[PDB]
């Protein structure tokens, strides 16, 4: 969990440069590979494409991306 928004973008984008450029020894891990690479609808409604939500502390099924 890192948050949606226009600004968080810009953050993120710096640290991701890093990962992207020269990443750690993962020869047989390739999670995130996945968990970039796909696509996925869980909604019943589309009012705005942004999460105004900043971080969620829910411990009902599933993990903190």
């Amino acid at each position: 969990c890192r948050g949606g928004d226009e600004d968080a973008l810009k953050a993120a984008r710096a640290i991701k440069f890093l990962y992207q450029s020269n990443p750690p020894p993962n020869p047989e891990g390739t999670r995130q590979a996945r968990r970039n690479r796909r696509r996925r609808w869980r909604e019943r409604q589309r009012q705005i494409h942004s999460a105004s939500e900043r971080i969620a502390s829910t411990y009902l099924g599933g993990m903190r991306m």
